[PDB]
């Protein structure tokens, strides 16, 4: 579990939205795993705006935080698990590092702040959606 808490803004993964995010919508992506839903409270978050590939993401099934080299956002084909079949997913970022199913909303951040968050893994590697397109994040 885990969010981004930018502005007046929630974002998590598409797939462990609640039902308070359905009804405070924003915007969803299914082909991205991302929903965005409106907040009451501002929060802390900064979105980064930039081009690194290197960084630091939680994850919560070693309560670590580890860094990590990652790919650049693509298309990429993600097997079946619980909330998808198997498909390509868009905007996808691969890095090697533990992930498990409930490792998704950990945050992945550089210097200049969040890049994405996680949404996929397996077998020693771990999946990023990112974040770091959606300038929309940073007003209104
Ligand atoms: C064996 C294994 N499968 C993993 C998944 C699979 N997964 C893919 C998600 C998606 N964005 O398509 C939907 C939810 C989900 O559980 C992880 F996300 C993280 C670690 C994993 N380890
Ligand atoms: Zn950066």
């Amino acid at each position: 579990s885990g969010a981004i808490y930018v502005g007046n803004y929630r974002v998590v993964n598409r797939h462990l939205a609640t039902h308070n995010d359905w009804a405070n919508l924003v915007w969803e992506d299914s082909s991205r795993d991302l929903l965005v839903s409106s907040t009451t409270a501002q929060g802390c978050d900064t979105i980064a705006r930039c081009d690194c590939q290197t960084g630091v993401y939680y994850c919560s099934s070693r309560r670590k935080h580890y860094p990590v080299s990652f790919s650049k956002p693509s298309l990429i084909f993600v097997e079946a698990s619980e909330y998808y079949p198997a498909r390509y997913q868009s905007h996808l970022m691969l890095a090697v590092g533990h992930s498990e199913p409930g490792d998704c909303g950990g945050i992945l951040r550089c210097q200049h702040g969040v890049v994405g968050i996680v949404s996929t893994g397996g077998n020693g590697l771990v999946g990023f959606a990112d974040v770091r397109d959606l300038l929309w994040l940073d007003e209104e």
